[PDB]
């Protein structure tokens, strides 16, 4: 019945609409297009952070990177005014997650090193996890401007939800490690709209959002009841029947986590 509401608010914004929240002991998995491919866009930068933290000791965050102001490429908020200083592989980590930065992105994947700048590895990466089906290709800022059809810098609701689960309630970074990115996700600034309006005010919410060309919008998130029990929700959206340069519909997702906040209490 769930699926009526999904299919009515995909009806209401001229969308396309994904949506898996893994199972609890005391909840069945909700799916909406789960197993059904969307573009990352800004999400991969949520596992990347992991990624450099499980390949690199805690010292490694107080290694310093210079850049050239030919590097800086797609929105980068942080990046920008740091070309002088440079930025220790720490702080490329909170502008990346916090603040969505993309040429922070762009280096921690150069960080991991090899084939396409880093792409290889942090592919990779997602395979040490049992995400066989997720896999980026592009740097910043191609992987928002492929075309809908192409099964590169893709994912899905099911497979990143998983992913999540298992490096914020898992145990796939060691406790010190697995701090640092549940807080950097938790004072996220990008998320107001999205997921976090959806849920009532009294439930805590951690979040990694995307947004891309094609009417793309895209929120992953940990989320805890007045009670303090844990979920994962993930919400993935595009309109490619407006064009190229379709308006992305924030509305949509915030609407789809309320329904998804109705079955979980
Ligand atoms: C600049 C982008 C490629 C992309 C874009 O070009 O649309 N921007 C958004 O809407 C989020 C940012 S991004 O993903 O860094």
């Amino acid at each position: 019945d769930l699926a009526d509401r999904f299919a009515e608010l995909e009806r209401r914004y001229d969308a396309r609409l994904g949506v898996y929240v893994p199972a609890t002991g005391t909840t069945a998995a909700i799916e909406y297009r789960a197993d059904e491919r969307f573009a990352f866009c800004s999400t991969f930068k949520a596992p990347l952070v992991a990624a450099v933290l499980h390949q690199n000791p805690l010292t490694h965050l107080d290694k310093l990177i210079t850049y050239t102001s030919d590097d800086i490429r797609s929105i980068s908020p942080v990046a920008q005014q740091h070309v002088q200083t440079g930025m220790t592989i720490g702080q490329l980590c909170d502008a990346a997650i916090r603040y969505s930065d993309g040429t922070a992105a762009n280096l921690l994947l150069a960080d991991l090193g090899g084939p396409g700048g880093g792409t290889a590895a942090f592919t990779g990466y997602l395979r040490s996890l049992g995400d066989t089906v997720s896999r980026l290709d592009a740097e910043e800022p191609e992987l928002n401007r492929d075309p809908p059809g192409d099964e590169r810098d893709t994912t899905t609701p099911h497979a990143i939800a998983l992913v999540l689960q298992q490096l914020v309630l898992g145990n796939a970074l060691p406790p010190d490690k697995r701090a640092l990115l549940t807080d950097w996700m938790a004072r996220n600034t990008t998320g107001a709209k999205r997921i976090r309006a959806g849920f009532p005010a009294d439930w805590k919410v951690i979040d990694k959002t995307g947004t891309g060309d094609y009417g793309r919008a895209n929120d992953i998130a940990v989320v805890w009841s007045p009670t303090g029990v844990p979920y994962v929700v993930a919400v993935m959206s595009d309109r490619a029947g407006g064009g190229y340069d379709a308006e992305p519909r924030e509305a949509l997702l915030a609407e789809a986590a309320t329904c998804v906040a109705g079955v979980l209490a």
